[PDB]
């Protein structure tokens, strides 16, 4: 076929009902993550060939990073919480990753400042019990599926993503072929 498992996506030993239609993790720490947002923009290019009434979940995870990474965890659900994630997405990957200017929950904290965030909401954001729940549906997704590597796709708690089996010369054609194949795995 032209769509194989094992080839695009693999399947899951064990399926997750339930689960979020087109559901994405990532890491702040995770180099092909950032890569995924600022060069490839894939999370934007797979919700322009995604249907009608199909929601877009993206997570957070724990295993990178340590300590930075469980604060980065749940700077991203204060993130969800407030609708901010457009806004710090891109500083926290660069702060991350480009300058390293992160190295504490107070720098993660300075992002959301100079994004526009007041101190008072972020911090009470930060310590809230919607926030609580919301660090503990990433991690539960996360372990609903095994998940020891980011980045990754699950469509329906049913089908992975498998980027490693799509080609590389074109970043372009790259984009599309992942984008493409969500689609078709929604359609499944």
């Amino acid at each position: 076929a032209q769509y194989e498992d094992g080839k695009q996506y693999t399947t899951l030993e064990k399926p997750v009902a339930g689960a979020p239609q087109v559901l994405e993790f990532f890491s702040f720490f995770c180099p092909h993550c950032y890569q995924f947002e600022e060069v490839l923009h894939i999370s934007d290019n797979v919700k322009k060939k995604l249907p009608e009434g199909v929601k877009m979940t993206k997570y957070h995870v724990n295993f990178m990073g340590g300590d930075l990474g469980k604060d980065l965890t749940q700077a991203w659900a204060v993130a969800m919480a407030l609708g901010v994630e457009d806004k710090v997405t891109v500083p926290l990957f660069e702060g991350v990753q480009k300058t390293q200017t992160i190295r504490s929950a107070s720098d993660i904290r300075d992002v959301f400042i100079n994004a526009g965030i007041k101190g008072e909401e972020y911090d009470a954001a930060w310590n809230s019990f919607v926030v609580k729940s919301l660090v503990a549906q990433q991690e539960k997704a996360a372990a609903d599926v095994q998940l020891r590597g980011v980045p990754a796709m699950f469509v329906n708690g049913k089908y992975q993503l498998n980027p490693q089996g799509m080609d590389t010369s074109n970043m372009d054609v790259f984009v599309q072929q992942y984008a493409d194949t969500v689609k078709y795995l929604s359609e499944k």
